[PDB]
């Protein structure tokens, strides 16, 4: 299911507890239309792939996590494995979200 | 100089009062590193080009202006002439900002 991140401490903790699993982070903003458009599909991916951790970071609540991860477009999806960023793209592209998850898992 | 926009009503009013002049709008966010990087150069362009109107819209204060203008990356510069959008690009590129202003003025 999708884990809502509300601090830098909760982000770090989640990337530590994921262990060996792929972590997909959706960086979004409430004002951004493409972000609202892809939110149901992002939550469907979390029920389909139980072996992948799905995080949501609202850039307005976690401005510090947003700056440190160098987010500049909404939505941006960053992919992490064992604390290292292994992929990233921006845009509400459903096919490419799922396709990148199947390459990295 | 740069006019800080704090409502949809002030945005509309500014695009009406510009008359015939080019209007350059910088859509920015406080958390976004490239936005901070280009802010002095954007304010220098406003002192150099007195025949062009320079607006700043913080997407966090004007979420409604941000959604309606379909902003998705920070910074985004939109260019208007007589209320019509005539150019747009995203990214903190100094050369391309000034170069687009000289094409459209």
């Amino acid at each position: 299911m999708v884990k809502q991140i509300e601090s830098k401490t909760a982000f770090q903790e989640a990337l530590d507890a994921a262990g060996d699993k792929l972590v997909v982070v959706d960086f979004s903003a409430t004002w951004c239309g493409p972000c609202k458009m892809i939110k149901p599909f992002f939550h469907s991916l979390s029920e389909k792939y139980s072996n992948v951790i799905f995080l949501e970071v609202d850039v307005d609540d976690c401005q510090d996590v947003a700056s440190e991860c160098e987010v500049k477009c909404m939505p941006t999806f960053q992919f992490f494995k064992k604390g290292q960023k292994v992929g990233e793209f921006s845009g509400a592209n459903k096919e490419k979200l799922e396709a990148t998850i199947n390459e990295l898992v």
